């Protein structure tokens, strides 16, 4: 028997500025794994965002600031002319038309709202822990109302305290999106949004070292005025790719024989075995569940050069068919459907 | 009574970061011990450092390093900017906050200034005997100083002449965060470096000819290696389990049915054994260092000949003589926050006043 979803996007930015972070790609591809099973899906989001085939509505508004001002200690905020509140404002007029509200937003009010809603209202949580005022407002509601938190990872759930009555969903992509190629050229690739301490920095002195060059696909908003300043490893070294769609992605990202990633502290990793691509990963966090050591990727100890450097020379030793078939066995859509399912159809009784 | 301590870190790295040896673990650890008796310990530390729920103070500067260029005749060095200097400094500045300073650095300079200070310095110190400068500056502090030196082991003790002038306050970890499982699967576990010559190879030829998968915890650096060991012994053989936070550590250990260390004995000490008993999970051991001091032989793990397969291959098949719920026992009975609580207590409340 089918059901009426109603998704409400992240305030950060619009659904595909590249500014919503890995909630850009979880949530289409969320909806899709529903509606798959006959279900119907409607996503709420900021003025600007896009969505190829499902029912979107926009609310203009100030998006929310990512700015951690006071460390754990930074209150929740609301600016004038909030979008976020804009828009948990209109899914309350309209709740009446869907059997339960799935929230994406890593933010204090989706969260504080939920006993204000008679439909149900569940939170897929995409951030590890981060503040006191986040931390306390996801655990009131675990203890309201069980089973209603979900995470994409065991390692992102351990960095709360409540972790273990976190529902962890995992992750998934639409495959049929992506190609597997199984010719790469001599390059490396990275994948992520363009800023000060993501990373990017550790792979390009990786790629480099190694004698390969670096592709770089994402988001360029500090731009160019961080990118260009790192032109202080050369364009002999790094070479950007712009922001793209998945489609451009998918096929650029394939060429590469490595993918890197080096951040601190989902969805990247596994668009690499999707190409066919063996990932090389810092052994912390998201990617330790995602990549088999030795067999899909290269989970080294974190911030070691050396360790990448040799990583980066023994991908040829990964098999790149391998790389794609975990990609199928584990990270489809179509099982993403079904632990949707596990997850939501108990929270409607 | 409760009382005002000051715990000055170690100079080596930051607290937190990894890079700062064992003190790294053993600070927040005693500190909880002495806090958990309603002390309160304030922590200096070098700049970088992360310590959850204490007063932490950090100074900037240049690392200590932990090389010796010529040996035990090497001179104790002070670098510009030293946060050695640095942290005695700030130390000197705030004593009259504080009944007593605890000081964790293996370095000169801190045993040197106890005389310079009003309020009562001690030492932890952490290793055996490096160089005659160091053990000069520890000799004289005893004389000056009585009871004031401890030391974690009798075999770090015994390498200083004095040693039997030190305290033993053994070791400890944080109990409460480590699980008891009474029911594993029948896996081995080891938790190192996964690198050359730390005795891997050891473990896996042994857990193979015993017929037991071998589960690995630690950092790799060289993925050929990973595939040396692959060509070696076969695909399965070991299986990577993580570079894993503590309590990720201890929800895997628990689930092995033993924990191979065959460390070389420049590395046999000590904790980790500590973490396998906290689970539940007997120890089989390279019978020096550390673990000699940790492990009851025959009941809560076994330790065996170095470097030799039969012998881990006979302890791991002796497993079943061992109740995983005593080595938890032995743990809460000698390694708790608790008792180590009361072994700081005796060891520093004399020296108060």
């Amino acid at each position: 028997t089918a059901h009426r979803f109603l998704f409400v996007s992240t305030p950060v930015g619009p659904l595909g500025s590249g500014r919503g972070g890995g909630v850009e790609l979880t949530l289409p591809n969320l909806a899709k794994a529903l509606t798959q099973r006959g279900h119907q899906v409607s996503v709420l989001a900021p003025a600007g965002s896009v969505l190829p085939d499902l029912p979107l509505e926009t609310v203009p508004g100030t998006w929310q600031s990512t700015a951690q001002s006071h460390g754990r200690a930074t209150p929740a905020e609301i600016p004038a002319e909030s979008v976020l509140a804009r828009l948990w404002d209109r899914a309350h007029q309209q709740q009446a038309d869907f059997d339960l509200i799935l929230n994406f937003a890593y933010d204090w009010l989706p969260l504080y709202l939920t006993p204000f809603f008679k439909t149900p209202v569940a939170h897929l949580i995409s951030m590890g822990s981060l503040s006191e005022v986040m931390d306390q407002a996801i655990a009131t509601s675990l203890d309201r109302y069980p089973g209603s938190i979900a995470v994409h990872s065991l390692a992102q759930a351990a960095t709360f305290p409540f972790g273990d009555r976190c529902l962890c969903i995992g992750n998934a992509l639409d495959l049929a999106a992506y190609g597997f190629n199984p010719e790469p050229e001599p390059v490396l690739g990275w994948v992520g949004r363009i800023a000060p301490e993501k990373g990017l920095e550790d792979a390009i002195q990786a790629a480099q070292q190694a004698g390969l060059p670096l592709r770089v696909w994402g988001a360029l908003t500090e731009p160019d005025y961080w990118q260009r300043l790192q032109q202080q490893f050369g364009d002999r070294a790094v070479s950007y790719q712009g922001f793209v769609s998945t489609d451009e992605l998918q096929r650029g990202l394939g060429r590469c024989q490595g993918l890197l990633m080096t951040p601190k502290w989902g969805n990247v990793a596994i668009e690499a075995l999707a190409c066919g691509l063996p990932v090389i990963a810092y052994a912390r966090g998201g990617p330790l569940e995602i990549i088999e050591q030795g067999k899909s990727g290269w989970l080294v100890e974190p911030d070691q050069q050396a360790a990448l450097v040799n990583a980066i020379g023994q991908l040829s030793s990964l098999d790149r068919a391998y790389c794609r078939a975990q990609a199928e066995a584990r990270f489809s859509l179509a099982a993403m459907g079904q632990r949707l399912e596990a997850w939501l159809l108990p929270l409607l009784s």
